[PDB]
């Protein structure tokens, strides 16, 4: 069998974080 | 000879952006 | 034998930080 293929693509960016605290 | 295995798992993505601003209060 | 297929896409990034304080 041949060698491994190329590395996978980079993952999606994470979800946005939660809303900040009250001002 | 047959094809080799799949390549390596890709890199994890970048962290998400900060959340929205909090409530005015 | 030829190279295999591209690897799996990476995991989604971690969630972002909390947002800034409100106004």
């Amino acid at each position: 069998p041949g060698p491994p293929g190329p590395p996978g693509e980079k993952g999606e960016r994470g979800y946005p974080g939660p809303p900040g605290p009250p001002g």
